[PDB]
């Protein structure tokens, strides 16, 4: 019962030297933050490491860098004892030797380009027969501490002479490459990576263990997403850091074989990952093995599908066998796979959020050296319908157009091998902002599950809906026991309507911001995009994917286009609203989807829809008043520089009977009668500037940098009113009688 | 199904073991049988793996005996005698409609105004009966295809006589009569094909057949012929007395305070139908929640603003439901059946039979 | 369709060796002319032999990472009749569109087939180029 054994976690810091602990850890275990502990592993090797604290680790687990777990012969999971050593002296001689893989394309230098920095204010522990990785110069590179003369173990001081001359030399068998994949390779994906490693760690750590429990492991996980999002990626990854044995079945290699040659290519698989259990059997690209029953013609494409399908049902009698297999969009595989004893557990990779492509950037600059006005988030939040290989493809061009500028300087004896055009190497900001204007994103049609980026502080005005809409959504949410205490339940829906333009479609959204959860908008031509005989798997589908990512706010904008196109035979609209009508009618409130609705006409709604069960809820959003003009222009003018002679009540006063929408249109056309005041005064002074050449004052400035009275004064000669008085009458009759529209009606 | 609860019985047990491995990792390795001994899964670990469960068989139909009584209907006395005479009495004793010499009938259609406890009444009787109970519902029926509605008619009058003694009930008739002339095919078939299945279906098994309408204008006149659905029982909005006992019926569950005068709310509410005495119910319990949680985030907040406070004493402070919410509940009160509706209800009470001829 | 014209193995074959021989000469261009006669729409192809070439193409095409220096140029009339399993990345993922050329683009065609004639003083071939339009 000793407090220094520990076991590996994921790191977080980017150092190579750095080992993490948790503080109540430590001061059991009597380590401060600037000590230098020795590390033991297995095969009896050992390592020598930098402490520093955290709070987000735990007590029983540390956390450590790759190299250091390489190092160590660790994998993730396992044990490794800690102890204080401060007997570590400095060196004289340090004896260092690249490995030999790493070191093919360049030569010439490697010690002022390479290891000059790297030790500069470090101090790195360093101890005989480990190896250390540098980035650096579109190139990562190895190298083996060799020998130190104060053996093993030392500190590296400027003392310390570093001989970095000689052969580059082999490697050892079961020295772990870093050229490999693991989970430091993967961005933006964090959930799914630890289901994955949930699902699939135990099985492959513990067989015997976990044989003589008694349960039964999972046997199918089946990936899928969208192409291009890094499935083969975490496989991979998945199989290097277990350290399972690996056997990878390719889709079109089994295709394209002859027929009885496909069937025992299939056979002598599943028969070579019996003998060598515990494995990772990977089937890439599945459906074009068994694709569906419909699709397939002939004997030897049914023949194939029923060979997977007995060999799947078969891996019972095995041991210890996981089947992995991906795949583009899950109905296209033949349906008998997804049953029980076969591929059953569903993992679901989507395209990333912004923080998911922020994090991709950084990994693929890793090698590259940027320049330094280059900002990765401003990118991250321009490149939108991006999946991870095209912002991998994207960091490559920008890459090469920076090189084709440096063959516009030097071409002449760029054509040796040198270090020196790859040390004034740099990528600025302009190259990034060329490649960003000609790529061609593959995701657009994908729909966006993500968390949504309008706070409240965007709307202005409606104080009593945002209440209502919190004690609706965020309630039942945080607080379940008080309406399992009083005996109530929750209600699912909400129904929205009222005048055009007066802010639906954002409290829909800044009510998913505040509650935190996720986001997915339909729109009425969307659905009606849909075919005669395809509606159906697609309404199933979104339902489905509100399921998979509860809780959720699922919400049905522009309701009147489904509604007009009824009647003019408009077939199809009834069509999709009955679908909509069954699966509301099917969906259980114990994940927590809540479903909102939006119309402009509240006259031909059908009726149905607003049945107790159904969107039963119905808060009518009217004209805004005029405190909430004035909070809605205070809104909308946030991020303009506007000038303090501007009253806004003044404006507020003036327009009766606006919607929101058109109160940002005064402020647009405010806005472009200001820029069009700035360019012909920068015509005007060019043009004087040029025609007096040698002007006694040269003073670039802005002429105007805000928008005064005048701009606003003559944008409101131009307004016009979007919901006339008829409509308004209209509109306040609805707001009393619409719930009586289910019986005979009007 | 079966292996759902399997996979979720399973899936309990590994979170239960993950986490003693949280607790004992490494001497865990070894072939212990005390760690075996200490092990127990929680209830929290069935309650986690229920939420991360995916069911397999929700677009099924469901057929199994409700569970609801005739206690959670309140009012409709005579409704209830007429229901038993119908469905329960040529199940019990067939004797004496074998001495009188009758046939007894088949189908009974209720009508009348939204939300007045048709559904109820359905379960209801299946309930009393210890029948089984199919339920569909129009926008089901007219999901089903163009060239597909044939075999799924056919087959939900199939698993009506496979699992006799039965209450086939069609539910909401009004969305397949409005979905008919706007082409609309789809309707016509349904019902062409609905039909043709009830005269084909012979009494001996014991189902018995049920249909709800909201709009008993539009309905297609061949329905109401003898032997078919040709029982026509009026279901009206509720009279104070029925008030009285709805608004008990809806509130068994909720803890509801002494001082809470449940007449008054009927005198009050004149018009109103079922739902929307259950609407001034759930009103009324989320004005409770809210002031709850006011209060706690109050007492909350100053516990902690003032440590080491001389009287620890975590209670409910409001437990139950007075007359302030629903007073205050009351003032948002709308009426869903207005008064030219009732007095065309008020009509076709009369005359609904008189729709096969030239009609109106 | 001097591919598709072959026996079966011997089609097979003939794109195996194209992609070896390129191998051998590295650096190289292979230029598949005329791509939707060998893999069209996965509709449109009936059989064994037909779905077998396309698999054959996608395995060589993902074979070539783990070569040196081989380019792989395409040419079809438009990419909606490609199998789309060809434009993923890893295989033909960039697009060069090439459409009918403009009044400069049809006078600048015209003085380059009338180079080895001898044309009369009155012909200007300006005239030409405007009137000739769809060519
Ligand atoms: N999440 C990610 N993080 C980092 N790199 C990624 C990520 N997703 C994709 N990539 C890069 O994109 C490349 C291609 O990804 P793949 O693993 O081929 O995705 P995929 O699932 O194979 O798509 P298909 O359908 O097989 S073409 C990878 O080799 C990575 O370089
Ligand atoms: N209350 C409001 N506060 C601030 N901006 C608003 C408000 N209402 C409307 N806007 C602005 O007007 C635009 C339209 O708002 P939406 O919420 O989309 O309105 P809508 O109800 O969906 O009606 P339409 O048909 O979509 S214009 C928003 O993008 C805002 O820029
Ligand atoms: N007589 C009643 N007694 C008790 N609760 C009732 C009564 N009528 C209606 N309710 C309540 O109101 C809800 C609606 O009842 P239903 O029987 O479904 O009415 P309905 O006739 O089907 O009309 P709709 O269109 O379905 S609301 C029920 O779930 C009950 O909660
Ligand atoms: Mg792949
Ligand atoms: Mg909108
Ligand atoms: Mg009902």
């Amino acid at each position: 019962n000793r407090p220094n054994r520990l076991i590996v976690d994921e790191a977080i810091n980017e150092d190579n030297s750095v080992v993490s602990l948790s503080q109540p850890k430590m001061d059991e275990l009597q380590l401060f933050r600037g000590d230098t502990v020795l590390l033991k592993g297995k095969k009896r090797r050992e390592a020598v490491c930098i402490v520093l604290s955290d709070d987000t680790c735990s007590d029983e687990k540390i956390r450590m860098n790759r190299v250091v777990r390489n190092n160590l012969r660790v994998r993730l999971g396992d044990v490794i004892s800690i102890q204080p050593c401060p007997d570590v002296k400095y060196g004289k001689r340090i004896h260092v030797l690249p490995i030999d893989d790493t070191v093919e394309g360049i030569t010439g230098n490697l010690f002022e380009v390479y290891l000059k920095p790297y030790f500069l204010e470090a101090y790195r522990p360093i101890r005989k027969g480990d190896i250390f990785l540098v980035r650096g110069g579109m190139r990562a590179v190895e190298f083996k501490v060799v020998e130190t003369d104060p053996s093993p173990y030392c500190i590296v001081a400027p003392d310390t002479v570093i001989h970095c001359e000689g052969e580059p030399i082999k490697r050892e068998d079961e020295e772990e490459s870093l050229n490999e994949v693991g989970y430091d390779d993967i961005g933006g994906c964090r959930k799914q990576l630890a289901q994955i490693k949930e699902m699939v760690e135990l099985p492959l750590r513990h067989p015997a263990l976990f044989k003589a429990i008694g349960v039964k492991p999972p046997r199918g996980i089946l990936l899928y997403g969208p192409p291009g999002t890094g499935k083969t990626l975490i496989a991979r990854a998945v199989a290097n850091e277990t350290g399972a044995f690996f056997f990878l079945i390719n889709g079109p290699e089994i295709m394209s074989k002859l027929a009885g040659e496909s069937e025992s290519n299939l056979r002598k698989a599943f028969e070579e990952a019996e003998k060598n259990a515990p494995a990772i059997i990977f089937i890439d690209e599945l459906d074009a093995i068994a694709p569906k029953r419909e699709k397939t013609h002939g004997e030897v494409e049914r023949r194939i599908v029923s060979q997977l399908l007995t060999l799947m049902d078969g891996l019972k009698q095995r041991a210890h066998v996981i089947v992995m297999a991906a795949t583009n969009r899950p109905n296209s595989i033949d349906p008998a796979l997804r049953r029980f004893g076969r591929f059953d557990r569903e993992v679901d990779i989507g395209i990333p959020d912004a923080t998911g492509r922020l994090e991709i950037l950084q990994i693929h600059t890793k090698n590259m050296k940027l320049a330094d006005d280059v900002d990765l988030e401003q990118v991250a939040n321009e490149t939108h319908g991006h999946v991870g290989a095209d912002l991998a493809a994207l960091c490559s061009e920008a890459a090469l157009q920076a090189i084709r500028k440096k063959m516009d300087l030097i071409d002449l004896e760029d054509e040796t091998i040198d270090a020196e055009v790859m040390n004034s190497l740099a990528v600025t900001m302009d190259d990034f902002r060329w490649a960003l204007s000609q790529s061609n994103p593959s995701a657009l049609r994908e729909t966006v599950v993500e968390v949504p980026q309008v706070t409240w502080e965007d709307i202005g005005g409606l104080e009593d809906v945002k209440r209502e809409l919190q004690e609706l959504v965020q309630y039942p949410v945080e607080h379940p026991d008080k309406f399992l205490k009083f005996g109530m339940t929750p209600s699912k829906g909400v129904l929205f309507y009222g005048p055009p333009g007066c802010g639906k479609t954002l409290l829909a959204k800044a009510i998913a911001n505040e509650c935190q959860a996720n986001f997915i908008s339909i729109k009425g031509p969307e659905l009606l995009t849909m075919w005669f005989g395809e509606s159906e798997a697609n309404v199933r589908e979104i339902f489905d994917k509100a399921r998979q990512a509860a809780p959720c706010v699922l919400f049905f904008d522009e309701l009147d286009s489904i509604a007009k196109a009824r009647g003019g035979g408009g077939g199809a609209a009834d069509r999709v609203i009955n679908q909509i009508l069954t699966e509301m009618d099917g969906m259980s409130t114990k994940k927590n989807v809540f479903i909102i609705g939006a119309t402009n006409r509240p006259d031909i709604i059908d009726p149905a829809i607003l049945r107790p069960g159904r969107l039963d809820q119905l808060i009518y959003i009217p004209l805004p008043d005029e405190k909430s003009r004035v909070a809605i222009l205070k809104a909308n003018l946030r991020k303009s520089p506007v000038a303090k002679d501007v009253d806004l009540e003044f404006l507020a006063k003036m327009t009766n009977g606006f919607s929101g929408a058109d109160l940002t249109e005064i402020c647009q056309r405010a806005c472009k009668l200001a820029i069009r005041e700035s360019i012909e005064s920068e015509i005007r002074r060019e043009r004087e500037r040029q025609t007096n050449p040698s002007a006694m004052e040269v003073e670039e400035d802005d002429p105007v940098p805000e928008i005064r009275r005048d701009h606003f004064e003559e944008a409101m000669r131009f307004a016009r009113r979007s919901v006339s008085d008829n409509d308004i009458r209209k509109y306040e009759m609805f707001a009393q009688t619409l719930q009586q529209s289910r019986g005979f009606g009007s």
